[PDB]
Formats: structure tokens, sequence, C-alpha cells
């Protein structure tokens, strides 16, 4: 099982703008075209799905993201790991303003 040993935003950090992308890294390689990786908002709309990654780096995803509006999100993930085993997981992280919103 490839669990996962790192991420940014990380579980319940605060992020002072909008994340450009999610980054996912797991304690053994991970399958990118057989992983998924979901940004969910506060109402759990699906905002966004996908992964990619660097053959070179078999351990880590990334996740584009839309600009994503103030507030809570939730990433979760669904990954195929290389010893064959498939990780689900999930954590929230929150955009904060850094200006005033009209
Ligand atoms: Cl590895
Ligand atoms: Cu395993």
């Amino acid at each position: 099982h490839s669990f996962l040993v790192d991420a940014s935003p990380s579980a319940k950090d605060h992020v002072a703008a909008s994340p450009k992308l999610v980054k996912l890294r797991f304690g053994g390689g991970v399958e990118p075209a057989y992983s998924s990786i979901s940004i969910l908002d506060s109402t759990g709309k699906l905002v966004v799905e996908g992964a990619k990654g660097q053959a070179d780096k078999p351990r880590e995803l990334t996740l584009d993201a839309p600009e994503l509006a103030v507030g809570s999100y939730v990433v979760k993930f669904r990954v195929l790991s290389s010893d064959g085993h498939i990780v689900e997981g999930k954590y929230e992280f929150t955009v904060d303003p850094h200006e005033n919103l009209y």
C-alpha cells in the first residue's frame, strides 16, 4: 500500500490564495493513469477530478486546480499502488481571503 505521506496543501491548512495545484506524495509508487484526486467544495460538489505524474517520481501525483473561491475544500484521493493495492483517503483545507471580497 502506498499511503499518503505528504500533501500540499495538507490537512487543516489555511492558504492565503487559491492553490495552483494539489501535490500528493505517497510511501510507495502509484500508477497515475489509474489514480484519482478530486476537490470537493464545502457543499460536497465536485470542483475538479484528475491526476498526473512523472515517470521518474513514481511516488507523487499532482492535480491542477481551477481558481478556488474563498472557503473550505476537501481533497479526496483513490490511488492504485504499484504493489497492486488500492488506497483511499481525504483531507480538508481552507482558502482564506487575502483582500476584501465583493
Ligand atoms: Cl517507490
Ligand atoms: Cu499494499
